[PDB]
């Protein structure tokens, strides 16, 4: 075999490289602070805004409307998280994207303009499925290590989903039931590996200095 299982087996090597990065290892260990966590959330808002722009364009065309659920949207809740984290709403006009986040947004803007359905589905898998399966863990250690207020952690909470585990199995079945050509499947497969590299490069840029 299936598409959901194939994505979890081929991108398993790249997924191990993301959790073994200097920045993510220090952030989850508790060796950093709420300033380093806030810089990660600031960069995440920049690529999630670009990601959702591409998702909105591909959903409008009819490509995988059931898969692209607008309840998964994180840019609106990430903006509210950064308002509580920074203490003000004035962060919007003073944040600069890192070299990796620029490359990431450029890729998501190309996917939006070309309305590349399969490539968008690969980026949707990489970001949203990881958020649903590891959100509650990252929110727990952010409160334990940095004392982040639970209301400033809405990114890790999906209010539109009552059964979180059931939603993961429904997302994988919708991914498996995507009618795709052999070229569209290989494009989605090669894009899924690319999307993991983009997210790993974001952590590599953040880890510089500390
Ligand atoms: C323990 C460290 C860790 C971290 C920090 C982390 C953060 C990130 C991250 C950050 C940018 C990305 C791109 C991913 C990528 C993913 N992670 Co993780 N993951 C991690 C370990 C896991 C584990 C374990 C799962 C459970 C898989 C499952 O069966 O739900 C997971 C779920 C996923 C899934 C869903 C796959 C599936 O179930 O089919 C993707 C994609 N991810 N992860
Ligand atoms: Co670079």
């Amino acid at each position: 075999a299936g598409l959901a299982v194939e994505l979890k087996q081929s991108t398993a090597q790249a997924h191990e490289k993301a959790e073994h990065s200097t920045f993510m290892s220090d952030l989850l260990k508790g060796r950093l602070g709420v300033a380093e966590f806030t810089r990660l959330q600031e960069q995440a808002w920049l690529f999630y805004t670009a990601l959702e722009q591409a998702v909105d364009a591909v959903r409008a065309s009819g490509f995988a409307e059931s898969l692209l659920d607008p309840a998964l949207n994180r840019a609106e809740v990430l903006a509210r998280d950064l308002d509580k984290l920074n203490g003000s709403s004035e962060w919007r006009s003073r944040i600069t994207a890192s070299p990796a986040v620029i490359d990431y947004v450029n890729r998501l803007e190309e996917i939006r303009d070309n309305v590349d359905g399969p490539a968008l589905v690969a980026h949707h898998y990489v970001r949203y499925l990881g958020d649903l399966s590891g959100g509650q863990v990252k929110a727990r250690m952010m409160q334990r290590h940095y004392g982040v207020d639970p209301e400033a952690l809405g990114f890790y909470h999906f209010e539109g989903i009552a059964k979180l585990k059931v939603y993961k199995d429904e997302y994988r079945e919708k991914l498996n039931n995507l009618e795709l050509s052999d070229e569209q499947r290989e494009h989605l497969l090669k894009e899924a590996t690319d999307a993991f590299v983009f997210n790993h490069q974001v952590f590599a840029d953040l880890g510089k200095g500390l």
